């Protein structure tokens, strides 16, 4: 059972739910929506071996980036014709990683589910690999999974990336996300790299 | 909570979901299965800066049309070839935007999910980047956003495309989509191109 | 309404809910964590003509494999080299298909959506194209739909691939998945490719 607006409010207000920054003209009729980030990860490896602690490198933009579909293939030229002519600080290629700017804490019996918004996909950009279902408990920012799937796209820093939408479990659940020893991700605070190796 | 195949019936009936044309064959277990319109758009820019009105193209197919992952790098010999072996009236590569035949009013207490069938999901066929949820208050058709990402798919005019899954709000929403003044889609009648340069 | 841990249990216990086979410390806060199959199955067409029977290949792993993103163009030298270099047992490009260990069967009202685990999604792997729902009714494994977006990924046999999240229906189905005659993978026992050719 999915909150509406005025459930978001009350849940934010009683702090049932918490969102650091809240903003009401980014509650909608049953989402809240979540905006992006100035930092991004993008990975180094030539494969991911799961059992290994991945090497990575951080960006911090200052107004724009532009993610390019895999096997755009990307030389130094390329990026540099891009920089010039958009004015963006960051060509990146495939899979880039990001974060939304809102903190999120969620008690017990609320779920959240985080999709991207329906603009964005209608240019062919995602920024979730999966259904995006946070766990009841759960604490931190929201690690955004990038990939553009037609041509470039020109992302701003703190644009409206994508939305919350919250519902009620059946029964409260005895251990929130945050409560579990091997939870890998609460109290999120920027972008952060895949933990699968700490499985 | 969502609605089975009686409650979708329901509220068909009532007028509280409006779902034009309706057929009861396509209620399943719950949700209601879509079907593919005949016009899709596909972009013309080189990349896509939503700050822009963007470049299009549209096409209505008589049949059928074979949609290509991105980087099979279509020639127009292969387009051609591809014509002749399959006989299919487009060929395109990458991302193409379509639309549902089924044009849909949604009140201020229900919320859908548009997913693809599973059927499609097997051969690599997605018709949505994002997680598909439509705000209560919605109206109008679905824009599908269609990608294939093993090898290339034929899709037919008119075939069952995905479904939609419908959700209760524990609270009504204030505001339905349709009501709200920035409401980019609603009334959809064909499919749409992006219009998130109105953000 | 989305089950909780002790829902999940409770569901279980009664056997109104069937997960065979079920481990209590893959129930979460809100979700019950599913593990890969040790069978793949990927497609030998040039095209997906849905209305013919698809051509495919088997494969059965002993511990690992390597899945690479579309048009990372495989050469069999390239095979090799990743076999020797990170023991695994198949290289293999694009899309593949795979199953979960897990056989359910839900009750008529129950749903089940599908979805990856976060830290996969967080290296660019997707095990389901589509939103993930699983009608009321259902009963089977579940069909993996995998694909890399970066950069190759290794997955072992038995990992947790991902999570069913349950949800109660407002109202039970009159027909469950199983009870319908059109039902195409009702008691899936593997892998099991596309059938949409029945449609
Ligand atoms: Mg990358
Ligand atoms: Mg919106
Ligand atoms: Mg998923
Ligand atoms: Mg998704
Ligand atoms: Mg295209
Ligand atoms: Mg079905
Ligand atoms: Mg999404
Ligand atoms: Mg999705
Ligand atoms: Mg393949
Ligand atoms: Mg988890
Ligand atoms: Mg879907
Ligand atoms: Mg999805």
């Amino acid at each position: 059972m999915i909150l509406s607006d005025k459930d978001i409010i009350d849940y934010v207000t009683s702090k049932r739910i918490i969102i650091k920054p809240f903003n009401k003209d980014f509650v909608g009729p049953c989402s809240y929506d979540v905006t992006l980030g100035d930092e991004f990860i993008i990975y180094d490896d030539e494969v991911y071996d799961l059992s290994k602690e991945l090497n990575y490198k951080r960006i911090k933009i200052k107004n724009s980036i532009l993610v390019c579909p895999l096997n755009y293939n990307l030389t130094e030229e390329k990026i540099n014709y891009f920089k010039e002519k958009y004015n963006v600080d960051y060509v990146v290629e495939g899979g880039v990683l990001g974060t939304t700017n809102e903190y999120i804490e969620l008690p017990n019996d609320i779920s959240a589910q985080y999709q991207g918004r329906s603009s964005l996909g209608r240019v062919f950009l995602t920024s979730h690999q999966t259904a995006g279902w946070i766990d009841a408990g759960f604490k931190g920012k929201i690690t955004l999974q990038i990939v553009a799937f037609d041509k470039p796209v020109i992302l701003y820093k703190n644009q409206r990336i994508g939305q919350l939408i919250f519902s009620k479990l059946l029964s409260p659940a005895d251990v929130g996300y945050s409560e579990r020893k091997t939870s890998k991700y609460a109290y999120q605070k920027s972008v952060m790299p895949s933990l699968i190796h700490l499985d």
